[PDB]
This record gives structure tokens, sequence and C-alpha cells, in this order.
């Protein structure tokens, strides 16, 4: 790659990534490093990143039997769980994608 893991490409240069919970406000240049600002409320960044915007927090859709199990934070996407008396029939990591009653 053009840049090592802690950096991200901006044209023909490499710039330092922003920390989790932050995103890039201004790219680096010779005189200034990357300017980073916090994620907007209801958005997150879980890793070092070169994002111009943080990622939107996922919803938890009641139509799929879902509720919030851990709310989204600036560094972690929403984790959805099942409504009472329901169980998960498919996951994506710490997150339940669909529940069924039983």
């Amino acid at each position: 790659p053009q840049c090592k893991e802690e950096e991200y490409p901006v044209g023909t240069e490499c710039c330092p990534k922003c920390s989790p919970g932050y995103r890039v406000k201004q790219a680096c240049g010779e005189l200034t490093g990357t300017v980073c600002v916090p994620c907007a409320p209801r958005t997150f960044s879980a890793h070092l990143n070169g994002l111009s915007k943080c990622l939107p927090c996922r919803p938890c859709d009641p139509a799929m039997g879902l509720v919030i199990r851990r709310d989204c934070s600036s560094t972690e996407n929403t984790e959805c769980g099942c409504d009472q008396g329901h169980f998960c029939v498919s996951e994506k990591g710490d997150d339940c994608v669909e529940c069924q009653p039983h």
C-alpha cells in the first residue's frame, strides 16, 4: 500500500488517521497534520480512520423483532437485541439482525 495502517492516502501523500470517535475535518499538508473533529451525535467511528464524516448509527427495527441492547456511541455502532420473548435467528458480530417469537 501507499501508506501504512496508521495513515491514509490523500492524493500522492499520506496523512495521519483520526482516532475512533473522530473524523477528518482537514487533510494534512507540509505545515499541518490532519485536523480531526468529533463524530456528530448519532454517528460513530470504531477505528482509526480517514473518513470525512462518521458512520450513521444503525436503527433497530421493531418489525424485525429488534430493540436496542446497547446504544450507539461515538466509537461503537448500535447493538440490537431481541424484544421480550423473542430470540435471534441471525447475527452480524455483536448485533442481532432478525428475531423470531418463541
